[PDB]
C-alpha cells in the first residue's frame, strides 16, 4: 500500500524553503541555490509505521509576484510548512500573515507546520525559539527550528506531517 500527501511550503524568498526540500530528497545543500521560479515539485517516500507515505512535495517561489499562484499550491495540500528564517524578525513577524491566508483560502482540515529555518546560524538569531514555539502552540501546529545546511529536523519535520495527516 501507498499514500499520496501532498505538502507545501510557503514564506518570504530567502527562508531557505528550496534548501529544505533539497536536504530532504536530494541529500544535498548548496550555498549558491538560486531564487525559486514558479515552483519546484520533488517527491520522496517514506516507511511510516505499515504505510507508505510519497511526499509530493511543492516547493514554491516566495517572490511577491508569485503570491498570486499560491492558492493553487495549498488546494489539496495533506501539509503545509510555514518556513521563516530565525535570523530575520521579519520573517516570522510574516507568519501570522501565511497563517491568515491558509486559514481563509486554504483546505478546511490542512496539517500545519512551521520550520524555524537556518538555525545552524545561532550567533545572529533575531527570532527566539520559546517565542515562535509558543505562537505555534497557539495555533497547534508542528513546530520545528531546521538546518537545510546540517540536516538539522529535516526528517523530523516530516516525520510530525506523518504523525498528523488523518
Ligand atoms: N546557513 C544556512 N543557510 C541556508 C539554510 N537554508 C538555506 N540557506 C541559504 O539561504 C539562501 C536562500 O535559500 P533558498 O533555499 O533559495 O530559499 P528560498 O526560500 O527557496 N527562496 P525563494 O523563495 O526565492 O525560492 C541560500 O543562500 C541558501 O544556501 C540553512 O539551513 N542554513
Ligand atoms: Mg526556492
Amino acid at each position: 500500500s501507498l499514500r499520496e500527501l501532498k505538502v507545501c511550503l510557503l514564506g518570504d524568498t530567502g527562508v531557505g524553503k528550496s534548501s529544505i526540500v533539497w536536504r530532504f530528497v536530494e541529500d544535498s545543500f548548496d550555498p549558491n541555490i538560486n531564487p525559486t521560479i514558479g515552483a519546484s515539485f520533488m517527491t520522496k517516500t517514506v516507511q511510516y509505521q505499515n504505510e507508505l507515505h510519497k511526499f509530493l512535495i511543492w516547493d514554491t517561489a516566495g517572490q511577491e509576484r508569485f503570491r498570486a499562484l499560491a492558492p493553487m499550491y495549498y488546494r489539496g495540500s495533506a501539509a503545509a510548512i510555514i518556513v521563516y528564517d530565525i535570523t530575520k524578525e521579519e520573517t516570522f513577524s510574516t507568519l501570522k500573515n501565511w497563517v491568515r491566508e491558509l486559514r481563509q483560502h486554504g483546505p478546511p482540515s490542512i496539517v500545519v507546520a512551521i520550520a524555524g529555518n537556518k538555525c545552524d546560524l545561532t550567533d545572529v538569531r533575531e527570532v527566539m525559539e520559546r517565542d515562535a514555539k509558543d505562537y505555534a502552540d497557539s495555533i497547534h501546529a508542528i513546530f520545528v527550528e531546521t538546518s537545510a545546511k546540517n540536516a538539522i529536523n529535516i526528517n523530523e519535520l516530516f516525520i510530525e506531517i506523518s504523525r498528523r495527516i488523518p
